[PDB]
This record gives structure tokens, sequence and C-alpha cells, in this order.
């Protein structure tokens, strides 16, 4: 067993430690070759055929790079090759939990199928990671290369999903994989506080590569000039002051990707259509899991053996099906091929109001059809004619939450409107399955009255 | 009306409504599910791209070239109708590709049905006809100024070549356009000098997705391209100062062939996928016209069934529980675990000899029949061998190259079996009179 070299269009030659290779060459990891990074965006952006597998490789590579650079610059931090391998594995496996079409699956489908359950792709990543280890004898390999499986598995899972929870006192280091003097390690793969992690670096670069958008962030420069420094008796990753411009570009790039691609109107309508087909197919598709037990699309998340076989393939399985009981679902997918899509009715925001929770998504269409427009309208619409799409931008923490250092005093952190505009953390769009112009006028009337009733933003276009 | 597409390599791409209506069909959308490089993706994580985007690019480039020629040289009499027909031909040139692209017509069908002559170009013509007739395109073509009778034939001739050659009759064989428009047949698929918009797009795109340097600039070609007479025939000619660009292109191609298309592990994996397909052929069902069920290897006889034959077959086998599919499944599972066929050696045919597809299936048997020379402890059957045949393909105004390579891999992995396989391979090369292998 020796290292391997993979040639990647974003990162060039990426070296893989044999333990990482052993983890990658499993059904549980190879599964990610069959889940598109951007879900339905590929039906708007023909270049966006990339899957979660290559992005995961990139994230592992970048995690290794950043942590090694910090160790080389600062021996005093006592970063060991064991720590590097654990951070690399966490970067590799952070997206194991994604379902078909990525953010579509846990963002919208599962809430609509089982409003009662609380599912995230991060929980799924933890579950798939455990399953991959116990299905492939990874623990002896980990030991072979100096890892301590109990502690280090806990550390990886903590990087992926976060602390054990049970806040309780909260004045105390909540993690168990590593102690406080290695806190900065938890800031590499997934950093919620300020929004700078190697995961975002890779998918910013990769999505820009595949979409045709320019990426002005130089992650390599940032890695070169990153260090560890002291803030409030804690240790954090900080950037050289001279890097401010780089960060500006990063944030702007983020904004562009969100505005032009991630919340593209037609792409999200198509995500909605695919989810509708999945909902109308859920009762009739079986996925065989542990013990030959059958599962549905919406319940495969409860058995990782079944989840392992749940990918974008399900789309085609519905499209190619001959079962009469699936015809409904099939038809919707066929409308996608013929480009007979749901009609965009409008957009609104819950500005100043409580935001819409996942557990309530299913109730929204009914609400819309229950609005009473103050005109005859001579055309009545039902709940199933409406789609309500809730688009959440998940980060209010600009550059301000970043720590900087001077080349004069590297160990200590330092104490404009040109920064990117705010994110509008929740958008609510409505589409109509009926396409005749009378039905669309009626649907718009219903939508405007519904926004009035909910005290949401008055829709534009009027 | 006029849609715009935002391609990663061509930027913004405006599309005529007729082209959009051709694209928005199951028969064309199918290409979203066929990977451009087949199994190369299992070696290059960036090579996730499919034939659909490539086809869009080829149509766009064909339009660009024809229109650029038309703006210049008005004496050629290029109508918008000609531009639209060329764009459609470029758009539809790859409709006939099967699962994993060149793996299908290049290896799988020859092994499965050694007696049929199948190519993805003739499949493209069949699928184009099926698309036209299943979605009422002819009235739309008329609506935009086309003559379906002449122009459908024109498109099919652009894709597959002359419909003729039943007898000698050596003269102008095209029926879709007169000889004075002959140059239009050189745009989408050029058989003479290997210069066409299809190659431009897929060189650029494969470079973009593989991480390989693209040294040439097709825009310079289009801007400095003209039509001129060469030996009493109209042809696409280039301003002389463009030679430096031309060479660059041929370097890129060369690199793309050596680094990616002929990658040893990628070709081994193509072979493994084909072996799985063979062991699933008796059992996989693909519903076709009238509800008749087809196999993978016979789905090419019904375009309705072929419309539903894509890379998904792979996963259909991987996810199956039918015990009859177990063997196929296991091969795919080995791919996931990276327990691959072992590489035994490489050789070349001598002189102009070219092994033909109809004989591919005979090659392993031959290898297992060679008498090694000394003796052997382990004996290997024909099923233990894979013989992989790899092929590679005067412009008017530097590396290995070998018309055919034959590589042998072994399925048994132990050292003893691999030594035996090497002995078989070297003897077989001696018996066919092929070049003695390496080492
Ligand atoms: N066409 C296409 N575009 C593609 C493709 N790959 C990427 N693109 C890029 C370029 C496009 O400009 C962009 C956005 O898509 P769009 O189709 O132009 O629609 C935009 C408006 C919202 N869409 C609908 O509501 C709609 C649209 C069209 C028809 C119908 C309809 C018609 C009859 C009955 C019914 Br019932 C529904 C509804 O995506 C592709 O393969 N095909
Ligand atoms: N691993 C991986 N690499 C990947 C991946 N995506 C791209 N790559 C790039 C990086 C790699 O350097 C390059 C080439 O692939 P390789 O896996 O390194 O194998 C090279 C020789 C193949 N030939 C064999 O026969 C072989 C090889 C190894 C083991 C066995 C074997 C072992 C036990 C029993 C049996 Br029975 C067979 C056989 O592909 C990926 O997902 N995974
Ligand atoms: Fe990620
Ligand atoms: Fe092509």
């Amino acid at each position: 067993d020796t290292m391997k070299v993979i040639n990647d269009p974003i990162h060039g030659h990426i070296e893989l430690h044999p333990l990482l290779v052993r983890i990658i060459d499993t059904p549980q990891f190879q599964r990610l070759r069959y889940i598109k990074q951007l879900g339905g965006g590929y039906y708007v952006f023909p270049g966006a055929s990339h899957n979660r597998f290559e992005h995961s490789l990139g994230v592992g590579y970048l995690a290794g790079c950043l942590v090694h650079a910090l160790g080389e610059k600062q021996p005093e931090l006592q970063i060991s090759e064991r720590d590097v391998l654990c951070v690399q594995i966490a970067g590799l496996c952070h997206d194991l939990g994604h379902g078909p079409f990525s953010h579509m699956f846990d963002g919208r489908f599962i809430p609509l199928a089982r409003p009662e359950v609380k599912w995230t792709h991060e929980q799924g990543s933890v579950m798939m990671f455990e399953h991959l280890i116990n299905s492939n004898g990874i623990k002896p390999v980990m030991e072979q290369y100096g890892l301590i499986p109990e502690e280090d598995i806990c550390f990886i899972k903590e990087q992926i999903v976060g602390p054990l929870e049970s806040p309780v006192e909260d004045s105390l280091w909540p993690y168990k994989g590593r102690p406080e003097n290695k806190s900065f390690l938890y800031e590499i793969v997934s950093n919620k506080r300020n929004g700078i992690d190697v995961d975002k670096w890779d998918y910013f670069a990769r999505d820009c590569h595949h979409l045709g958008i320019q990426n002005n962030f130089d992650y390599k420069r940032f890695i070169k000039f990153a260090r560890v420094c002291e803030v409030d008796n804690e240790l954090r990753i900080c950037a050289r002051d001279k890097e401010v411009g780089n960060l500006y570009d990063m944030f702007h790039t983020r904004n562009s990707l969100h505005r032009r691609a991630y919340q593209h109107k037609v792409g999200n309508i198509i995500d909605t259509m695919i989810t509708d087909a999945f909902l109308k197919a859920d009762d009739y598709i079986e996925i065989t899991g542990a013990g030959g037990k059958k599962y549905r699309i919406s319940t495969a998340i409860d058995d990782m053996e079944a989840y392992t076989k749940l990918t974008d393939n399900i789309f085609l399985e519905i499209l190619y099906s001959t079962d009469p009981k699936l015809k409904d679902a099939r038809e919707i997918l066929k409308q996608i091929e013929y480009r007979n899509l749901f009609k965009y009715v409008g957009e609104t925001q819950p500005t100043g109001q409580i935001k819409i929770k996942r557990e309530d998504y299913e109730s929204l269409p009914k609400e819309v059809a229950s609005a009473k427009p103050k005109v005859l309208l001579d055309v009545k619409l039902k709940a199933e004619d409406f789609i309500v799409d809730v688009i959440n931008m998940d980060y209010k923490n600009p550059i301000d939450h970043v720590s900087f250092y001077c080349k004069t005093a590297p160990n200590r952190a330092i104490r404009s409107q040109l920064l990117p505009e705010k994110f509008a953390e929740q958008l609510i769009r409505v589409y109509c399955k009926k396409v005749d112009r009378k039905s669309l006028y009626a649907a718009r009337q219903y939508f405007v009255q519904w926004c009035a009733d909910r005290n949401f933003t008055k829709p534009q276009d009027g």
C-alpha cells in the first residue's frame, strides 16, 4: 500500500494517503459519483454535470493542505500527522449523507414526505461514515497508520456534524475528539462562525469552473498566509491583514454563485418538479436494505444499507418505469424532458416575521388556495395546483467575524459599505402547475392575497 | 424564441427555436445520461461530462463557422436554411451513442453480436429519424424555411456520409446538396483531414474537464477561415499564418490521446464494464416498441428501446437483487473496491494489418491456445483473458502514433496466473507475428 495521485481540474495533482484510498474504495463512498452537486441545476447549466464525489476529494485535499501548512509554520501547536489524517478524513466524508440531487433531498423532499422527522445530510454523513467503517474493516487500517479509532472517529464525526449538543452549562469545551489546545482544527472543514472553510473553497472553485462564472478567490494564497493566533484566550485561524482583498473577492464570488445559479428561477422550479415526482412515486418504489427489508425513497434514510443504493438513479428508474402505479410520477418527469414546466407565479419574503419552518412546508399550498382574493376571478384553484418553494440562504456575519494579524505581531489578533449586500435569509416563491393564462392570473391573485394575509413582502411585478 | 445557454467553454450560446424544439425531446435529452468518456471518469474525477453538452457545443460551433463563411464569400450563396441544417447536423451527430459512448459500439456490440455491423453514426441517423417522427418536427422545419425532403437527407449525409456505395459510380454521391455546396459537408464531420467542429468542441471540453492543457484557439480558425478551390473542388482553406495554431491543435489531440483516451487503467475499466454488460445481457430487460422487451445487445434494433438505454444500465446491475445477475453485479462491485483486471502486456499488428471487430471475440481463445514454449504449472482458459483493441485516427491554405494497439489483461490475480498469462501473451504475439512485447 502506497500513496496515490489523482489529476483534478481544480487542484491539479492531489496525493492520497493509503488510508484515505482505502476509505474511498468502498461502495459507501463511490456512491457519491451518482449524486449531482447542484441537483437540478444541470437542467439549466449544461456544464454542471459534476457530482459530490470529486468535490469530496477536493475538500479532503484542501483540509490536508491547510492543516499541514499551519503545522509547518507553527511547530508549537503540536499538530501531528495523525491529526492531519483525521482532518483529511473529515473533509473527505462530510458529504456522505447527501441524497439524490443533494440539497433538494433534505431541503425539500423529506420535509414534504415526513414533516415529523428531523433529517440533515450531516446526520446522514455521520451514519454513512459509521456504516462505511464497520462494513469495510477500516479500524485496523486506522490503527496501522497510528490513529486511535475511538477518539479519532469521534473527532471526525464532531468535525462533520458539530458538538454532542446538550449545551447545559456551555461555559466549557464541548468537544471530546480533541482538547481545547487543538480547537482551531475544528475550524477547517466546517466553520459556521465566519463562513470560511475548505468545503466552501472547493465548491466555490468547482461550481465556478463548471458554470462559467469567474472565481476571484485565491485559496492557495490564503493558505500560504493563514496562521493560528490568540483571541479571547482561545486559538483561532487568522488571516494576514494583506489578505483582506482576497476575502472580499471570496464573499463576492459566494454572492454571485447564490444569485445566478443556486437560486436560479428555472433550476428551483425543476427541483420542485423532481420532488413532486418523487412524492408521487414514494409508495411504489422499493429499495432493499438490511435483512432484505424493503424501504421507500422517504424511509431509506433509516437504514444505511438502503441509503447506499439511493442516488440520482431513482430519477431514471421512475422515467424508464412501466408500472401503471408509477404513471403519475413518470408523467411529471416527462414534462421536464418536453420542457413543459411549472409556471413561475411570484416571490415574497417574510421580512419582520417568523420564518417558515420545514415542519410546515406541506401546509403552504392549501393556505395559498384558501386565500380569498377580493374579486370574482371566475376561475377556482385547488391546493394541488400550487407549489410553494422555500429557499433558505444559510450562512448575518460579514468579514467582521474574521480574525487578522500583522506581520509585526503574528501571535495576536487585531481589534465599509463596499462589502456585499445582505443575504435575505429566506425567499418564498410560488409556481402554478396550470399553464392556461386565466389560471395563471387567478394564481397570482391568490398569491398576492396570501402574502397580504401572512404579512410577507408585497410581490414585485406590480 | 431564442434561448441562451451559458456553456463553460463557449460562454453564451444563442439557440434558434427550431433547435430548441429538437432538443426538448426524450430522444435528445437521453444524452444527459451518457458519459462522454465512458469509464475515464473512474480515473479522472473531473470527467463527469456527458454527450449532451458536447452536442450543444458542436451545433453552436457549426453555426458559427457556416455563418462566418457566409458573411465573407457571399458568392457561395449560403442561406440561413443551410446554416440551420448544418447546426442541426452538429447538434444531432452523437444521438446514436450507447452507454459509456465508444465502449458500446467499439467493444460491447462486437463481443455480444459479432455478426452485426453497428456504428454510433448510423445509430445517430436512426435516432434522428425517430426523433423527427415522434415529435412532429417536420412542420416546424417547414415553418422556419426548410424543405424536409431535401434537408433531412442533407443532415443525415452530414452525419453518416454518403447514402450510396452499393455500386461503383464514382462521382458526386451526395443528394442533399449540389457539388457547389460541397464544403458544407466538411464542417460537422470531416473524414479527410480530421478537422471538424466536433473535434474542436470535444478537444476543448475534455481538456477543460480532465486538467489537460488546451494549446489551440478555435476562434482564430473561424475568424481566418475561407472557402477556396483545391484540385478542382471547393474546400475549407486557412490563412497561412494560422499554421502555428493548427500544430497546437494536433499537439492537444496527441496529448489527449496519450494521457486520457489510451489510459491503461481507464481502458481496463472499460473492459470490466463490458464484461459485466455481457454477463447481464441474457437478463436485463428494456421495454421497446409495442411493449416488446429487448436486451442490451438488441436494443439497437428498436429506437424506442434505445431511447431508454443509457449509463443507468450500470447502476441497474449494481443495485439488482436478481440472483441471475449476481455475476455481473460482482464485476461491478470489484470496480468499486478497486480489485481490477491485471495488466499483462501490449503489442502492435505488423504492417497495415488491422484486427476487425468481428474477430474480437476470437482473440482470447487464440491467446489461450498458444503453446507458451517451456511449460507451465498453472493453465488459464480463454475466459481468463481480455484482449483490448485500441484504435486511433493535407490541410489547404511528432510522437508515437500507431494505428492499432493490442493489450492483454488477466482476470486471475495471483502471481502464478499472471506469469502464465504473460507466457501465453508472448507466444501468441509470436504466432500472429506481432511485435514482441515490452521487457
Ligand atoms: N429550453 C431549454 N433551455 C435549457 C436547456 N438547458 C438549459 N437551458 C437554459 C436556457 C433557458 O432559457 C433556461 C431556462 O429554461 P426555459 O425553458 O427557457 O424556461 C424559462 C422560463 C421558465 N420556464 C417555464 O416555465 C417554461 C419554459 C418553457 C416552456 C414551458 C411550457 C410550455 C408549454 C407547456 C407547458 Br405546461 C410549459 C414552461 O435554461 C434545455 O435543455 N432546454
Ligand atoms: N484507487 C483509486 N484510484 C483512483 C480513483 N479515481 C481515480 N483514480 C486514479 C488514481 C490511481 O493512481 C489511478 C489508477 O488506478 P489505481 O486504482 O491506482 O490502480 C492502478 C493499477 C490498476 N490495476 C489493477 O489491477 C489493480 C490495482 C490495485 C489493486 C488491485 C487488486 C488488489 C487486490 C486484489 C485484486 Br483481484 C486486485 C489491482 O486512478 C478512485 O476512485 N480510486
Ligand atoms: Fe461539500
Ligand atoms: Fe461528438
